[PDB]
Order: C-alpha cells, then sequence, then structure tokens
C-alpha cells in the first residue's frame, strides 16, 4: 500500500522550469482562463464561497507544436501548488487491479495535497472512446478516471485536471463532458509571431529593429512556435558557420578581437579559427539576412487539413483561445 | 474483509428531492422503491413484490449520479457506492470473495442499497476478454442478483450507464426496471437555472429565466451548471477590469463604473482590503455571453443510439 | 527497474565500426549538420550558452540504399559518446504496460550517460500517424515517445534522436514536429559516384586511372551506393572466375602463376586445383571487368518513389545535397 | 532466452538430404553463383581478405516448380555448413512483440555458428512492400528483417540469406536492395529436359536411347521440372497398371512370370494376389508409355505470368540460364 | 477415428476407386515393388459437384488401408490469433510423420485459402505458404504420408497448390447403375416390395440428382408410411386386432386414434412406388448449370 | 449451467397451443407409448425445433412434453453457453448429452438455438467452431434410442442452416387466444384480493389481442400494485369501515392532506378493480411484431 505512493512520488516534479507569463507570446484568453483557474483560488479565497466554485478541468487542444506544454510549464512555474505530471507509463501496471489502484492513489494524493494540479499530457492515449479498444485496460481505466473525476463519493474540490492533446475528436464523450473548458490553442498571428521572435532572440547583440521583427513576422506566414524557435536557433548558429567557413580575419578595435571579413583588407591575416584561443572572439552580429536564410531553409510542419479538423472541433464543442 | 471500509460513504451529500430538476417518473419510481417498503411494509408480500432492480441510462451528464446522490441523501439507509476498483484483486478467488463478502455485508446491514456506477466496466460481453476477472465475476453477480426469493427484504441494486447497448444481456434481463433519463425540457431548464443561481442576488425575472431556457436548446445539466459558473465568474472579471472605481453608500463599498462619471476615483483593485468591494449585479448579458461561449457537449449520434436502445428495450 | 536495465544493457554498441567522414561521398549538408550537432557541443561547450542551443533531433530520409545507416555509422565512430542503437524489438514487450517503461528507462539511461546519441533505425514502424493502428500498444508507445522527447518534466538536454526511414510520409505529424531538421538523402551525383568508386576499389592493385573512374561514374546513371558496392564486389570477384577458367597457365617472373591465352611461352597446361596457396598472382583490374559488372547488375530504385521523396522534401523538408 | 532457443532449435536440419549438383539440370549461372558463394569462403578463406567480400544474400525467383527448393536442397547437401530452414510458422508468434525477438534470436544463433545459411522460403509471404497490409505484423517483421540483415550494430559476416519466391514484383524496394543477386530461374530448354529425363529414368530397365530422350525432350516443350517428374512417375506406374489390369499370364524361361495377350504359349489365367513374391517380372519400358503420360498430364504454367517474370528480369534481374 | 465403410459401399466412380486403391494399397501390401525410383503418389485432389461421395470415398480409403487417419476440415485450420493457424498445420504434419504411414484428409481446400487476391493477404499468404512448405519443403521429408484433398470448387485454387496435388481426379455426376445401386444401399433392410425394374425406372426418373438427394428421398419414402400411420383416421380391422388405416367409410371403418391401439399388433403398411413418385415430384434438383461447364473446363485443361 | 428436472406440467397446464401440442405429442408421445411400432428402419423423431415469437412459454410446453413422455427434462440456454460459460462450453454440451444418455427416457432442451448457431463464416474460433461443431456431433448421437432434442428459437430465420437441418420436425408456437389470455389473467392474479367477475376476466382477455403470456404477466404485475400506489400517494383521503383511503376532491368525509399526514397501518390501500387493469393494458404495449404470424406461418408452410 506504501509502494504505490513510493512509485507515484516520482510524478511530482520539483525542478520548476522557469517559464513565466511574459515568456508565452499570445494566447491571452487561455492565459486568462488559467489565471482565473489557479491564481485566484489561492490569492483571493474570499470570493469562491457559497454557490461559486472554481474550474475543475481544462482541455487544451490544437495543432502539434502550438504551446500547450509551454502553458503547462508556465502553470507549473507560477502556480505555487503541487503539480502532478503523469502519463500512460505511470498508470498502467503489469498486474491486475494495480492499474486502477494507481489512479485511485494518485487522486487520493491529489486530494490530500490540495490545492494540487494534475496534468495529463496526451489524454487521447488513455481515453479511446471505449468502443473497440482493449477491454480490461480501456474500460477499467476510463471508468476509474470518470469516478475519480466526479463520481459520487469522492468530492473532487480544489484539484485541477489539465489535459493537452493533439487529437480532441478521439476523446470519449464522458471525458469531454468532464472537461468543462475546451480551449483551442491556434497557430500564432502576426503580433504573436513578432513577440515570439523578440523573446527567442533575447539579449544577443544584433542590428535588428522592430520593423525588422515586423517584416520577419510578416514573412513567417503559417509557421508554428517550434518552427519560430528552430529558425531562431538556425539564425543564431549562422555566425558559427560564418566563423567556420571563412578565412582572412581582421582585428577590429582589446587583446586581438579578430573578425572574419572579405579576403583582402587592412590586416587580412590568413589563418584558421581553430588556432584562435578563446576570449579573443568577435563573432559577426545577426542581421536580417541570416533570419531570411533560416526562413528559406526551414519549412512549416503543420498541414492545412488538421487545421480543418480543429476548426470543425471548435465549431462543434470548442471555445476560442485568441 | 476489512478492505471494504471505503465502499460505504458516511458523508451524506445534501442533495434533496427538490434539487433534482425534472425527471418526475424516475424520481417517483426511486421514491416508491426506496420509501414504500420502509413506509408500509405490509403492502409488499407475496405477489405484489417490490422492485429489486433499477437501471438508469441516457446521454452522459443528465442526472444519474445526481439521482443516486439524492437517494443516498433522502433514503435513510446504508449506501454501498462501490465500483470495479474494489472488486478485482491481484490474486485468484479473491475477486469472487470480494463480491461474496460485499453481498454478505449488504444482507447483514439490511435495509441497504447497492449503487454500481458504470456497470459496463463489469460487463465486457465476454467476447475474448479476461476469463477469471470477467466471466466468473459476471456469473457471481448473476447468482447474487438472484435475490428475488432470497433478498425480498433488504438490498436493492442500482445502475448508471452512459452507453447501455454495450451491456450483457443476462444482467440487462435481470435489471427489471430500466428508466431512460432524457435531456431536460423547458420547465426543468428554468428550475435548474433557479436552483443553480440560488441565493445569489440578481435582477433576472421569470421571463428572463424562460428566455434563458428557450436559448438553451439542447443543453444538458452540466452545461447549465458551467454556464451558471461562467455567469458567476463574470463580475470578478469586471472587477479585474479595474478602471474608475466609485464608492456606493456602508464603510466605503466601492464599485467600478463607466470611464467618466461623478466621483470616478481612478485607482487599482488590489490595493483595497477585503469585505468592502460592492460587486456588480448579474444582468442577462453575461448569461448570454456564457451561452455564446459554452457549447453543448452532446452530439446527434448518441441521441439516435439512445432512441434505438429505448425503442429496442423500452 | 533493474530487469529493464538488464534487458536494455545489450543496446549500447561497444564495437565502434571504423567508418570515417571521408568514407562517405557527397551529402555535404547532412555532413555539416551532423558535424555541428555531434562534434560542437562536446568539443566547444562554451559557445552553446544562453540563447544558443544544439539540435535535439535529426531525421534522415530518402530512397532505400543511399547512406543513412552509413552516416549513422560515421556518427557512431566519430561521436565519442554512448551511442544508443535501438529498434522495434528492444522497446516492444509482451506484458501489459511494460513497453512504455522500457522507453522511459532507455531515455533515463541516455540522460544518465549524457552526452549520448539515440539512433532509432526505421522510425516508420513505431509511429504510424495513430489513425487506425492497434490501439493500446501503438498509441501508448507513440505518446510515450512524444512525452520522452521534449515533454514537460523531462528536459532532454544533451541527447540526440537520429532517425532513418525510407517512407517518411507515414510519420506522425507530432513526431515530424519533434524531428526539427528533415534532411533528404538523395541519389548521388557524378563526383560522389567517382569518390565511391575510388573508396570501394581503394588499395587494390589495378591499372584504373582518373579518366576510367570518370567514365565509370558517368556510366552508372541512376545507380545507388549499394549498387556501386555490389558492382565493385563483382569486379573484384571476376579475377577469381578467371583463375577458375585458367587453362594454359604461364609462370611470369618464386613461381607466381598467371593465366593467358591457350598456347603461349611457357604454357603449362594444368588446372588451379593442384596449385597450392601463397604463390598465386591474380590478374589486374581493367575497365572491361567493371563494364561487365555494370552490364550485369541493374539499379534498384525506380522513378516514382523518387517523385514521392521529392514531394515530401518540397512539402516539409530541406535538401541535404 | 531458453524458450526462444528451444523453439528455434527445430529449424536447424541435420538429416542432410542427398541431392548433388549433378541432380539439377541447366541453370549454369545460378549454379556458378551459388557454388562460389557457398564453397569458396568455406574452402579458400584467404582469397577474400579485406577489399573483397563474398555475397551476402541471393534471391532465386521464377515460375513455380522450376527447381528453386531443389537448388536449395543441393546447397544444403554440399554446403558443409549450418543450414537454417525457416518459414512463416516458426517466426510469427501470437504474443505482442514476439516475432521480432524470434528473428533476432534466429540471426544471433546463425552468427554464433559461422558460416551459416538461412533459407527463408517464400519471402513474399513475409514481405508485402509496407503499403496496405497488417500494421503490426507487416511493419514490425519487415523492420526487424531490414535492421537484422545489415543494420548498424550487427556486422553480419559469414551468413547468407537464401530466398525463393514466385511473385518477386510484390516485394519491398528495401528488401530487393537487401538481396544482392536476383537470379532468374527460367523454364528449361531442350538440353535440360533431356538431362532431367536421363536423371529421372534412374537405373530401371528400359530400351530408350539418346535419340529417344532427345525426341522426348523435343515433345515436352512448354513444360517444367515437376511436369517431367510426374510424367516419369506416370510412365513408371504404367507397367504396374499393365500388371494389375491383366488376366492372362505367362511364365517365361525360378518362375519369372509376366503378363501376355489372351492366347499365347502357356496362357495361364490367374491373379497377382495369387502371384507370390520374388517371382513377378514387370513389362519393359518403351516410348509409348512416356508418350501416353505426356498426353495424359497437362502443363500448369500459364503465359502471362511468364511475361511478368520477364519484365521483372529485364528491370532488376540477372540471368541463370 | 475409424469408420466402417468398405470398397463395395460406394456406387460408381471406377477411375477414382482404382486410383485410390492402387495408390494406398500397392505400397502397404507389396513392399517389394516400390524400390529405387518407384515412389507412391503423394497427393490426390478429389473435386467436382458437392455431395457426390467424396468424404464417403475418403472414409472407404480410411477403412481399407489399415493405417492412421486424420480427417480435419477447413474450419479446424482457421484461427483468429495472429500466426496460430499455421502451427496447427505444422503439428498436424508432425503427428502425421510420427505415425507413418498416414493419410491426411483436408476438406474444402478452396475455403482454407482465399487465393491471396482480395481477402486477408497476411493470413492467406501465411496459410498457403505454410501448407506448401509442409507439403514438400526442404527438411520435411514427407515419405509415406499421403495428402488426400477434397473440394467442391477447384477453379478457385492456387497454381502452386494444384502443382502440389499430383492426381487431380474428377468426381462426375452419377450414372444409371450408380443411381440404382445407391437406391439399393439406401433402402436398407426395411420390409419392401420393390423390384429391380422398379429401381431401374426410379433411377431413370431421378437423372440429374445427387447422392445426398437420393439419401433424403429414401429417408422421405421411409418416413412416409409412419407419417401416414399417424396422420390418418377411420382405421380398419383386417383379418387379433390387426388395424390398418383406410378411407373414411369402408367395410368396418373403426374411427379411433393410435393411442388405444395395442403394441405389436398395428399393421404397418408396406412402402410402394407412389411414395417414391411423391418424393421425386416434391424434391427438386439443387445444382446449377454453369458449374458443370466450369467442371468441363477444369477437366479440359487439367485432365 | 445445466438444469435437470422431472417436471410436473400436464398438457392442460399449458394455455392453448392445442394444434402444436397434438402434432408434437403424436411425434414424441406415440413413440414412447407404443415403442414396438418402431422396430427396424422406422425410427422416432429425435430433433424438434419449436419456433415462434417470444413470450409463448416454449419452455413450459417443452416441460409438458417431458411430463407426458415421463422423461427427465435437461435444459440449457445457448445465450449463456455463448457468453457466460465461454470456453467450458464444449465440455458443457458434452456433459449435457452425456447426462441425457445416462437418464433415458429423457429430453434435452436448448433455448435460443439462434444465439448459438450463426452460419460460421465470420464467428470467432472457440465459441463459433467449438460450440456449433460439438452440438452437431452430438445430434449425430441418435445413431451411436432414448433421447430427444427440442430446440427453441424466436428468430428461426437467424438459425444456422446446419443446425436447422438437424431438427427434422419443426413446430410453430403461435401467439395466445381469448380463452388462454383469460386463463392467464386469472392465474397471474391468483389469490390476490380483487373484485373482478368472470365477465371482467373475459373482458381483459378480449382486450389484449396480440399480447403474450409474458406481456400479460407484466400487465398484471403492474395492475396489482395500483391500490398500494393509491394509498402511498393521495392529495385528499377519507375514513371508511379508522382507515383513510384516497378519494377525489370533496368526497363524503373527504379530508385532504397527504399520505405523510396519516398514521401507519390506518392507511387504506385501494381495492382491486377490473377497470384498473385496463389502465395497465394501455401502459404495456405487446412485445411481438405482427409480421410474426406470417414469418412463423411461412415456416409452418415450409418445414411444418
Ligand atoms: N506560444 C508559444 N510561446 C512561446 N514559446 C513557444 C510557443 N509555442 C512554442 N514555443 C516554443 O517552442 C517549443 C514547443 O512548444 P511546446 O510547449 O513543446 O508545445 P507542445 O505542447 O506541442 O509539446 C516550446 O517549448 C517553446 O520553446
Ligand atoms: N436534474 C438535475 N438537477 C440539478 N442539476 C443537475 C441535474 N442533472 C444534471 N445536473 C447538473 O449536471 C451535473 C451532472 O450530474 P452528476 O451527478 O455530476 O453526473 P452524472 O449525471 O453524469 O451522473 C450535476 O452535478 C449538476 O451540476
Ligand atoms: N553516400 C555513401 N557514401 C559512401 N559509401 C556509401 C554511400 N551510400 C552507400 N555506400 C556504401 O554502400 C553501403 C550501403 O549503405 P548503407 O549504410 O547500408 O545504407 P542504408 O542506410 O540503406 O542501410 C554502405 O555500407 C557503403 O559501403
Ligand atoms: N532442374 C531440375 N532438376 C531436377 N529436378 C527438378 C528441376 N526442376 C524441378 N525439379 C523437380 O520439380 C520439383 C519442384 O521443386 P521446387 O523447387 O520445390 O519447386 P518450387 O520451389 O517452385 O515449388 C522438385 O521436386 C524437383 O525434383
Ligand atoms: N457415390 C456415392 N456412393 C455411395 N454413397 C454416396 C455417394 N454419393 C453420396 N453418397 C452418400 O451421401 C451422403 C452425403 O455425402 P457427402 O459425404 O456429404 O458428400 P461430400 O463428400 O461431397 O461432402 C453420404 O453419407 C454418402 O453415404
Ligand atoms: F506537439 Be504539441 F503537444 F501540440
Ligand atoms: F452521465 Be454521467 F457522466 F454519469
Ligand atoms: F536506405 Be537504407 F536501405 F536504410
Ligand atoms: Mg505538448
Ligand atoms: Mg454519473
Ligand atoms: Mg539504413
Ligand atoms: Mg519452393
Amino acid at each position: 500500500n506504501k509502494k504505490l505512493r513510493g512509485a507515484l512520488s516520482s510524478a511530482i516534479l520539483s525542478e520548476k522550469p522557469n517559464v513565466k507569463w511574459e515568456d508565452v507570446a499570445g494566447l491571452e484568453g487561455a492565459k486568462e482562463a488559467l489565471k482565473e483557474a489557479v491564481i485566484l483560488p489561492v490569492k483571493f479565497p474570499h470570493l469562491f464561497k457559497g454557490n461559486r466554485k472554481p474550474t475543475s478541468g481544462i482541455l487544451l487542444y490544437g495543432p502539434p507544436g502550438t504551446g500547450k506544454s509551454y502553458l503547462a510549464k508556465a502553470v507549473a512555474t507560477e502556480a505555487n501548488s503541487t503539480f502532478f505530471s503523469v502519463s500512460s507509463s505511470d498508470l498502467v501496471s503489469k498486474w491486475m487491479g494495480e492499474s486502477e489502484k494507481l489512479v485511485k492513489q494518485l487522486f487520493a494524493m491529489a486530494r490530500e495535497n490540495k490545492p494540487s494540479i494534475i496534468f495529463i499530457d496526451e489524454v487521447d492515449a488513455l481515453t479511446g472512446t471505449r468502443g473497440e479498444g482493449e477491454s480490461e485496460a480501456s474500460r477499467r481505466i476510463k471508468t476509474e478516471l470518470l469516478v475519480q473525476m466526479n463520481g459520487v463519493g469522492n468530492d473532487s474540490q480544489g484539484v485541477l485536471v489539465l489535459g493537452a492533446t493533439n487529437i480532441p475528436w478521439q476523446l470519449d464523450s464522458a471525458i469531454r463532458r468532464r472537461f468543462e473548458r475546451r480551449i483551442y490553442i491556434p497557430l500564432p498571428d502576426l503580433a504573436a509571431r513578432t513577440t515570439m521572435f523578440e523573446i527567442n532572440v533575447g539579449d544577443t547583440p544584433c542590428v535588428l529593429t522592430k520593423e525588422d521583427y515586423r517584416t520577419l513576422g510578416a514573412m513567417t506566414e503559417g509557421y508554428s512556435g517550434s518552427d519560430i524557435a528552430v529558425v531562431v536557433k538556425d539564425a543564431l548558429m549562422q555566425p558559427i558557420r560564418k566563423i567556420q567557413s571563412a578565412t582572412h580575419f581582421k582585428d577590429v578595435s582589446e587583446t586581438r578581437k579578430l573578425t572574419p571579413c572579405s579576403p583582402g583588407d587592412d590586416g587580412a591575416i590568413e589563418m584558421s579559427w581553430t588556432d584562435i584561443e578563446a576570449d579573443e572572439l568577435k563573432e559577426p552580429d545577426l542581421t536580417i539576412k541570416d533570419f531570411l536564410k533560416a526562413i528559406k531553409s526551414t519549412r512549416p510542419t503543420v498541414n492545412e487539413d488538421d487545421l480543418l479538423k480543429q476548426e470543425q472541433f471548435t465549431r462543434d464543442f470548442g471555445q476560442e483561445g485568441n
């Protein structure tokens, strides 16, 4: 009975990934819903008294790579509560009955450590609409999930069941009834893309301006957040390729701060960068040409049919996440 | 053994018969089946036998577990709210011993009532499933549901199921009373809004509740509850939109108003202490915004499958 | 935990197949990307700090038999890291809920032995777009890979997930999102074919020149690397066939026997069975044996699979030279 | 561990069926290729040192009943090495993730006994081009085969994957790349037909000569080796039919009795049940029984699958002749 | 598993009878013959229209050979699990070679596979190829084990399976003497007044039927007297109370039921020609006409 | 899983079905009554299929045959065999035939032969081939006297043709008639206190054309609870004979309040009426579709 809690104690993370609300570019409706879900019942407990109850479940859905796990990291950072990060490897067991006793002990620990947050990434693996799947695991896990979510003699009060999935239409109808907040996280718009570029570039010394970031956001038409992250990564790795595949360096302005340039200048010394020791390194600064080359190299991942499926799911049972 | 100390609840959740909006036939059937053998014990003897099996079904989120909570509140009897988690073990034979001792304790604690939520977790139709944990448990439940001569006085089995066509036909025939819980009508919608608002101050009238129930076309009970929750949370969002606060009348009860007024004290909202914030009142516009936000959680395929099931086994 | 680690301890290869970067011909973009993402964070760790992070996953796709596993062998040789080479037999198990703990313990061992490189050959078998596959094991192993790659409470820093598949359009969209660099490995051009011929012939005694290698590389149009390897193997096997059909031997220059035309100076007419070892002299390689091997062995890949690979490249990939 | 080896120990054959290389008619190129690839690394291992490596997989395709399994029996006879005869029932299992472990254990058992031969009969039943078949079985078994043949951390040196199929155009492109030599086994010609007649007549008493066998081989054009074997068996059973369907008998010259016409020298009428042992003499063979068997049994090969086999040969095939 | 049907109980099918007789009797009775190149037949396909005594002839060979028999069917070698419908065939051939010499009877070989055209490709290919490897293979050495296959549709088989089956014997429609002999063995030991000319006219009338059709019309003509005993009134005491049914109203037509009739005294009426005429006028032929053309074509290119 | 009993159901205990009983009785009872009639190649029926819409008590009729043949009744449900028992089912079908052999004269009753035999083209291996392959072998057990198999089906159209063919004799069990429905009402109320006359019973009979015994049973169970129903829930009440029974507004001595207001055991439950059942008839529709008379009669025409 204690080995179950010892196995489930590895699902409570204590690393606290530093993702703040200013790190998330856009998604103001989802951020406001998560704020009124977690920040308010701990900061202002004198408002949720009587017939006013907080939210008891939020389903984040959308295209792959839009920021659902990033909002989960931001909630785990700024929640100041117990965060349960479970998956299909922490609930399914080899024996018989342990696959439901683990879920019962997980919800018992979540109710014992209230206020607590249960984050189940990829809820479509556990809830497979119980029509054709494996009888034992599917039926028992889904029914125990329903009973531990509301049930009769459980009274789940103060816990939050976060869920992030890419396939929202393959959920069970009872699970979709349990998740009382269907929040659609879409692909980012122009202002969100420009703020995401401003966040991902950071304190790197570059000649880019706000008009340059605006033209970059206008260029990335249909990109996702991971695609913006990898074109920022490619544009940041571009000065390393510039300092690798070039010769005829030149000391600019400091203990020989030498920089690659055109062959033939005021001191175009023909040597290699491997002989250059550290801290006499003046790499070329970022321009718009490196980000244009990163845009030309890296291609968008999300197609234009899954967007139609997510749009049909929003018009069927979904809200908007701005 | 002693592991069944969590199947019975001692909380008694305060859900009375007036809280259950609508469902008059199911309410009166559960009422007679839980009251009349305790009210008039001479009425049930021999031929005129009471109901020993009650099954509830319909769309998901219509009031099955709510009716079970109402029975557990206004029954005055031992409630056995147990599911498939406390019936299956790692060993062999203990999965039958659990059901045997469960029915033994339920017969020893007469008058009792056993409520099995999601009974399809025990009825996998034994196609190619787990033998020792499916078929033997199903036959044990079939021979322990043979209390038409054994448990004439005492226990009563219940059932709540969202998907009732995937159910074993033997236990379906053993459940003699199968009541279909439908989507609520307009009067049930209006009294459900009246119950869910409750003692919260508002300006909503009976005509406002009637047009709210007319706007909710095809909504369910949980959808009505989360619409009421969103309408309750909307004045907190209006306070969070803090601009040009204004004091009303005791001991500095502030209230935000339109930008540009008489006495528009432009300040924040977190600088003020508690118990002096006169919150705005519930209009109909926040309710209409919650209606436009919240979507119905049920589809048309489940409704036609429920219609097929009730026309096949009404 | 310890049983799964004892089962997964036979996945770290300690063989180190000696394939260097000069052995691979062509594929300059794939070479440069693998070179930075393998060599640079373990050689110069002071550069990758702050906003600069290395590549966390590289996918190699193309027609069958182009050099994806050869590039993986070169990475495993020149990586100086704990090279994890898994497939669909080390992860899938018989019991219930034991295939996910295998992947979790694999990624835990990769994080415990960082810097590490995970090479999953034929990723198309594990990931099948989770549309109509076998529900429990398929969807759970896909969601377990998706959680263990980046996830929330994992923070995979230092590991690398290499992929090598022949059919990349059957990959899941989230898995294609995880593989942040799709590198297309195409059919080789004339300089790469000439370099592969010079590498595969190598130190063999032959009279072949640069013009002969250029004509061979111009002749093998549409061929692949395995086809070049087997025509070099057939051209090397042909002197043993000439030794088999070697009537009228001729000892030219400790009695090194050499076949010739029937009837010559010193035409000792015998067979090669009675001739003992450590004195044989094989005939030299000419361009005629290689032309015979080219006329004997056909190419493997056709011209519609290349169209599908180019379609996937222009839709969701980059050109890897 | 013990279960997989106990299940795969039955795949090794030790009976050694005696079929020599002279028992196969024709197929000179296939005979030469199989002869070198099974004999030369076993007999003379000093010829393949470094740059020259033997063949690592041979596909024997063609029409059904052409001598593919007979050629595999000849290789298993004069191989002098370990022979693995696997099929679909020995690799495919009922449990989840058990067939891939069986293929891995099969190749690991074959690598411990180098040199070894793995004769996967009917590779078309285990390779279905990964297009539309069963997801788990198809993708996982084909992926385990593609990884286990060469792979990265395998180093398959000293093995040979012999494959015999009838529909080679329904194979995967990666599997066709894996099989190096795709040798065509075409229909036999006149010389192979006469050689099959000369080896199928055996040592039975007959009056047939070389020109008789040449005329028979000219008459059986459009047939195959199984058809030649069944007309030889039918012509061998025709004198037993003449024994059984006869009433008038005759003792010629310890009672070497033979049937006769009704009315002869000593036309004794009795039965073969009354005929005891060591006294029965069969009638002699002639061209009439062979012509009757040829006119009695019809061929089995059609004329469009031969065109498809010729198309696959012209696309990606060698010549066995 | 041993039936009790000898050679004489099968009517007609002379070529199939002599072929099976030599192929399963010649090695087991004369071991001094099959030496050297003389090998027995290792496969026989018995096709044709259904109901024409194929399993009856298989039981005749199972009786008269005095050897071990295996009488599995198509549904026995088809499972729902993945890769379990081939280990059954492997264990079948293993237990056949364990008790050599043996006879293997496989029914509905057209329904065992699906000629890998449109059905389940994985299961079809694995079943077919495992059947072929268990038939000849490489290290399977099937000597003395006879594969006796029977089917109703031969043209939906595979080229490799029809190559593995050596002698493709056709079971045709029965003839006049076969129909009369089938009537004579189907009527049994019941008290009858039927003659050989009556059997000849019956067999001339039932041209185009099958053996199962002849069996069920003999069963109908045998059940019709005990049907007319029960479904009749106004019985007649002929000649210690021998009662016989007649028309209502006769020379002493006693109207009663069969409940008050004493045991071992009720006169059962003998069956006549009109019962068989009613049976043949009631029963219709079952076979089609294009299947005979398909059998003609199959014999025409695989005679 | 296998029931066994020496039942005591006479022909007269089975309402109606006189036409079906006479043919079935002559087929089975005549053989048993006068066995000397069946020497040689004349052999009694040993398979009989009973088919017709549900709610006709095909089971009850089957027990009557057993009672009248003076045989042990052995019985099994095919639905249970196929689902509940699952694998042990082969063993069960065996043991069943084995018991019956050991206990001649005896009768095997297989109920819902349609829930077992399903044409074997798409069924699962163990239940399909094993369950449907063992029954057939056993019904060939006539050849290896003394036992009879009676199959029961509601949906004969859905009955495996192979199984179908083992049931030489087929007998249609039709829906009930006026006299029988009248008897069913009487039996179903039996001793219960009520004021129904002989004529009321006939009325109830006449008013339930197309109902089955089952239907009538459900309707009667409903009606008998009406006086309890009235006593439990009444707006106003009234003293009689002190016992307060429910009465309409402003009845003689009509005091309105609620059942809750009234003392326990002094509450008067309403008396039983013929009219009240009429209520119950309206709220229970018949079970059996009207196309059944033809579908069953098609079978009587074809295999009767
Ligand atoms: N909306 C966003 N705002 C900020 N960063 C983002 C956003 N979307 C993606 N990213 C960046 O790209 C990564 C991919 O997003 P992630 O949280 O992994 O999405 P997912 O839930 O699909 O797994 C993030 O970790 C972050 O670095
Ligand atoms: N008849 C009803 N009266 C009041 N609220 C109801 C009713 N039916 C549904 N609801 C609302 O919807 C919820 C659904 O009922 P609940 O017992 O939680 O689950 P379920 O109906 O799925 O068993 C209730 O908790 C309540 O908030
Ligand atoms: N690009 C290449 N550069 C050098 N050698 C190559 C190349 N492509 C193929 N080869 C040669 O052909 C063989 C086939 O490549 P391999 O790694 O097996 O490819 P795959 O990934 O398809 O399994 C290599 O082992 C090598 O000998
Ligand atoms: N060239 C040949 N020499 C000798 N026998 C042959 C030859 N070709 C075919 N046969 C005979 O034909 C039969 C078919 O052999 P096999 O290779 O098993 O055909 P397949 O593999 O196509 O089914 C063998 O029994 C063999 O004796
Ligand atoms: N030619 C025949 N000779 C003797 N009996 C026959 C003949 N044809 C059919 N029968 C009888 O008909 C019955 C049914 O035949 P069956 O074995 O079902 O045919 P098949 O073998 O084609 O399935 C058998 O019991 C058999 O006795
Ligand atoms: F890939 Be993410 F979880 F949408
Ligand atoms: F209808 Be509820 F979800 F039980
Ligand atoms: F491209 Be290879 F065959 F993996
Ligand atoms: Mg995510
Ligand atoms: Mg509920
Ligand atoms: Mg590769
Ligand atoms: Mg073969």
